[PDB]
């Protein structure tokens, strides 16, 4: 168990308000993006798999000028040396209200240098779509 | 990505609220489990490691007739052909009011069988001790 996912944390929403169009970077051809969602009626978003699959549904959603504050991470270790980071705190979209989330994301070994790895899972959910 | 972990998730807090001292059957050596916390000042509380520890935490917490409700879970995929789950309902320690929580698991292949796998992390934190 390291600080190595609360140091990619410090660099992935700081990615998500600059460049949000940059974020597929992190990803590879073996990762998972969730947000959203719903979608559309009130179960959750299905799971879009592959890096080109991935940067489209980003640049969908629009993240505009997308502020955050992060008040909780969780990092620890699980196989492959790789680190598991829990996310919780607060999104503001386009300069919107606040809106409490929980994400989750799986670190794997890049394969050069091996830091700060690549995004296998990235889970993110919305706490106004579940109560 | 299946509902390997989905199907966990139905038998793990049905255990948790049956008998919470055999829930260090799923745990194997390498487990990462974290509850609670704080503890005890405000910031997260310290993960624990082994079987040993782990059961040792999980009787201290006391789960006595700990009912739960799930209201969202988030099954995919990881390396090793390792399923990642995201949960978020509602938990009710000792007929208590309802807390809304985020629990993050990762399941390794086990190595007999392959199923319904091993807890390799356990991340569990409350909403109420975040906001």
């Amino acid at each position: 168990s390291h600080m190595v996912g609360r140091e990619f944390v410090r660099q992935y929403y700081t990615l998500l308000n600059q460049a949000p169009d940059m974020l597929h970077r992190f990803y590879g051809k073996n990762s998972s993006y969730v947000h959203g969602g719903l979608d559309s009626n009130g179960k959750p978003a299905d799971a879009v798999y592959g890096q080109k699959e991935i940067h489209r549904k980003v640049m969908s959603q629009n993240f505009t000028n997308c502020h955050t504050k992060i008040r909780h991470v969780d990092a620890h270790a699980t196989l492959n040396d790789g680190v598991v980071v829990q996310v919780m705190g607060l999104l503001s979209n386009n300069n919107q209200a606040l809106r409490r989330f929980m994400q989750t994301f799986v670190l794997a070994p890049e394969g050069s240098v091996a830091n700060k790895f690549y995004v296998h899972n990235d889970i993110f959910r919305y706490q106004d779509e579940v109560f």
